[PDB]
């Protein structure tokens, strides 16, 4: 019945170069609320900005309204990180947003949960990868959490020393199938004293469109020399988003990871990903039983996550 007011800040893109522009512009949205009582404040580093600094507009269409105000900085302002803050006042109760310019020295990846974890095992998980760190005296600490406030599982921490004398801080968090497809935001905060601060990075599952991949599974003819062994080539394509799982099955069972090559996805001319898969098949395995499926687990794949195709060697 009741809609609530929704901010959010818009900030000026830098350039192709990545360069900022001579003046920042800070844009508050306050879009698809119930008309009421509304107030704007921009507070610079808690303290209330002069009136004169932005400008803010309120349009109503059908049983909503839309207000904005925009803030302009010069760059000098938001390159000394300093903290802007959006205080909307809706009926008089106070909803805030704030924002300060984005957060060298050689890096963490965050990791999505594999659809073949998620759909077929049940068991996702989540990887947090820190790299390219010098040895230096003290720990680095990884700290999990969830943008729901809610509790998360106790993860995994795997620490190696690579061959060019780096680290890699490895640490796994278990989530919830549900909680995953719901929409939940997973953070992953890495505490290091050579940084001055923390190196954050979030994830969450798809936006966009769906779109389920085509299988297709070749074999390939024999080539003069290897009589006793074949090549099996799968084209997983047109798929969205680029997360898929690949795995080939021989005589009801699931061959291991190590048996084959999967590649990366790249994007296809038109729309979607694509990958291929490579897997040598032996004169034992395919006397055995002439049929080699190749599976992909996607998540716009019906009705069960899954899409295959058989190969046979002989016609
Ligand atoms: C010192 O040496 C170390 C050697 O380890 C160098 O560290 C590597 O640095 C690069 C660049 O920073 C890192 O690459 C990134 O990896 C990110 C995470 O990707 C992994 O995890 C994914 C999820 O589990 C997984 O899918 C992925 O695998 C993919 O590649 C496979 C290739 O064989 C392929 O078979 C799979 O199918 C799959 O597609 C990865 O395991 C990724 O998100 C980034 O885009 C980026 O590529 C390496 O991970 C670092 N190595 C380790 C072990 O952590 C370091 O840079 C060297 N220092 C210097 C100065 O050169």
């Amino acid at each position: 019945d009741f809609t609530p007011p929704t901010v959010k800040i818009l900030q000026s893109s830098c350039d192709g170069g990545g360069h900022f522009p001579p003046t920042i512009q800070l844009l508050c949205l306050v879009s698809g609320y119930t008309p009421g009582t509304i107030q704007i404040t921009w507070l610079e580093d808690g303290q209330v900005m002069d009136v004169d600094l932005s400008t803010a507009s309120t349009t109503q269409e059908g049983e909503l309204a839309s207000t904005q105000s925009e803030l302009t900085l010069s760059q000098k302002h938001w390159l000394s990180d300093r903290t802007y803050t959006c205080q909307v006042t809706y009926q008089g109760h106070t909803f805030e947003d704030s924002t300060k310019k984005c957060a060298c020295r050689g890096s963490a990846y965050l990791s999505r949960p594999s659809p073949f974890d998620l759909f077929i095992r049940k068991s996702p998980t989540i990887t947090c990868l820190v790299v390219d760190l010098a040895p230096s005296k003290g720990t680095v600490q990884l700290t999990w959490s969830r943008a729901s406030g809610k509790p998360v599982n106790h993860s995994t921490r795997k620490e190696e020393k690579q061959r060019n004398g780096t680290l890699t801080v490895t640490s796994t968090l278990p989530v919830g199938t549900r909680d995953w497809i719901e929409g939940e935001t997973y953070q992953c905060r890495v505490t290091h004293p050579h940084l001055p601060r923390a190196l954050m990075r979030s994830t969450t599952k798809t936006s966009g469109p769906r779109a389920a991949p085509e299988v297709y599974a070749f074999a390939t003819p024999e080539w003069p020399g290897s009589r006793d062994k074949r090549t099996l080539a799968c084209l997983i394509q047109n798929f969205m988003p680029e997360d898929i799982s690949v795995q080939w099955l021989h005589n009801e069972v699931q061959l291991p990871d190590a048996r084959h090559s999967t590649t990366q996805p790249r994007k296809t001319k038109g729309s979607g990903f694509f990958v291929f898969s490579r897997l040598e098949v032996t004169r034992a395995e395919w006397e055995q039983k002439d049929e080699f499926i190749c599976r992909a687990v996607h998540e716009a794949a019906s009705p069960s996550q899954t899409v295959q195709r058989a190969v046979s060697v002989n016609p």
